[PDB]
């Protein structure tokens, strides 16, 4: 946990992999980081969309940047990426997982191919990134960045697939958090938790089924604060009182009740 | 306000009931003359399991065989014990794949097989019984974990199924609210639980004092029948007071005006 204030330099010449950066708040991330002349790796399944992410990440002034289209449902593809961007920037620093598949808002009846799916990209395939990338990361005492939500710390309706996979990663990634102290592992992991998000495919979905958004620039930036600085959590909302309800200062003692 | 004559009649499956917290379930269950349906793997041991009930009072036992690695087994297996029984008034999640006490070594099948056999296999087996419940305006009872509330080391894969558990069932709990349908949904955050496998997962490296079985499963059948939304319980009393979550509830309701 650095004790310090944030400053851009803290990116420059840093390898990251930025995964769901075609669109919504994963480009986001990828402009910050060429302006902050980091080496970037995007990547998504639509190779047009990335293209032109790739061409304006260069412009803005990145150190490199490549893109790599795939499917993160293929675990075999994961894997791959995964030492295909270690070899185009010659190592990694900073892991950054974005993606999330398909959802939208709507009561769950018998979607049990969209929970499966959910928790097969949403959650399952980080764990497979994670598991590639961590060999690179330890060599650079990197950081790992999972994106997360509100949904994926309390109970809303008509996310359930959705809120399951983001839980499921609260508690590997936490668990993991643990283990790298124990363990001895100087790799950071942080969780951002981000409220209503004004992406292109969030405002859609939510639309007319009627709440607030935030920008998804400081909200790109955020996320990659809370990682440079290497912070346990991050939290993102509208309101900022919001943010404090977040926090679960009885998690914090249950953990330690049962370290030692 | 509990009171075993609660269960008399009820139509209620148990799942990983040949051992550990699943037999005390039924054997609780058949003291109270409920109706009972269990499950596992082992036939030999369900056998045992389902002739002790009956001594005991329940109004019919009966077991059906299989792996819930299965999904097809898994919906089928709810058809079969509702049709067997006239119905389902309570449905028992409770059975888990084969977990130790490990650090996570990039074992992704193990972190698959939990989420697997864990987690998506609790919804296919609601899914599947969802019709009768609402028919029957029921319970589904979902047994969960401390480490399924916060994070400890050795138990990641375990860790994120039991995590998903909740946010699944949480929010659609949440669902079943708006949509006026009547089923309860009961999370149950138990602490380290005596049973045989847990005592030799754990004995070896760092231990803790064990709460009993019996009870625990006596504490997850009541929870319940009351309908209640959680239910901890721990050997500590310092535990349960700190399982509780009152800035999620806060935050729940919140944003649930829309
Ligand atoms: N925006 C919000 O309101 C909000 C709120 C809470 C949490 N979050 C979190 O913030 C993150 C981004 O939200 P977002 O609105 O920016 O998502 P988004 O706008 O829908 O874009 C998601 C990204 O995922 C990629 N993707 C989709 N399917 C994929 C697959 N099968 N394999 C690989 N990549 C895939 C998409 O590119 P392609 O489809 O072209 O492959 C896209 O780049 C997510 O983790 C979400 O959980 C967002
Ligand atoms: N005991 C604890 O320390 C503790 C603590 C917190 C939470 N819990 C929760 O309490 C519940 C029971 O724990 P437990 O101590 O009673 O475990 P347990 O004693 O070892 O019983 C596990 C049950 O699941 C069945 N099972 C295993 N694999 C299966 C599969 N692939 N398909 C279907 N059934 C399968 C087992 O029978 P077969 O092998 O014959 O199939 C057995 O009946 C679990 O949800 C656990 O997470 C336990
Ligand atoms: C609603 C947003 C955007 N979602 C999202 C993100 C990217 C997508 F591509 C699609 C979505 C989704 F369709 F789920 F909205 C995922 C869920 N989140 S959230 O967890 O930040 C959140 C905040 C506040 C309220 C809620 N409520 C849910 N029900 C009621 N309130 C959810
Ligand atoms: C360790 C026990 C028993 N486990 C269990 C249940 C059934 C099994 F079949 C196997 C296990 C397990 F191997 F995880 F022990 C599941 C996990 N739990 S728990 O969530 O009740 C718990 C309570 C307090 C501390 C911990 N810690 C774990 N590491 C550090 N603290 C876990």
């Amino acid at each position: 946990p650095l004790n310090e204030e944030f400053r851009p330099e803290m990116l420059q010449g840093k390898k990251v992999i930025v995964t769901g950066a075609s669109k919504g708040i994963g480009r986001e991330m990828a402009y910050h980081l060429a302006k902050m002349g980091a080496h970037v790796v995007v990547t998504a399944r639509s190779k047009e969309t990335l293209q032109k992410v790739v061409s304006h990440c260069l412009e803005l002034g990145a150190a490199s940047a490549h893109y790599i289209a795939g499917t993160m449902e293929d675990m075999t593809f994961a894997e791959q990426f995964v030492a295909q961007a270690g070899k185009l920037m010659g190592g990694l620093d900073m892991l950054i997982l974005n993606h999330i598949t398909n959802t939208s808002l709507n009561l769950f009846h018998d979607d049990i191919h969209h929970v499966r799916k959910s928790m097969e990209v949403n959650f399952l395939s980080y764990v497979v990134l994670t598991v590639a990338a961590l060999p690179m990361l330890k060599q650079s005492n990197g950081s790992i960045v999972v994106v997360s939500s509100l949904a994926g710390k309390v109970a809303y309706p008509m996310v359930a697939a959705y809120s399951a996979s983001k839980f499921a990663l609260d508690g590997f990634f936490s668990s993991i958090r643990k283990e790298y102290s124990v363990s001895r592992v100087n790799v950071s992991i942080t969780l951002c938790v981000l409220g209503l998000i004004d992406t292109e495919t969030a405002m859609k979905a939510v639309s007319g089924i009627h709440m607030q958004a935030a920008p998804k620039e400081e909200c790109a930036l955020e996320i990659i604060k809370g990682g440079a600085l290497r912070q346990e959590e991050v939290y993102y909302d509208s309101s900022l009182w919001t943010t404090l309800l977040i926090r679960n200062p009885s998690r914090k003692i249950l953990e330690f009740l049962y370290s030692t």
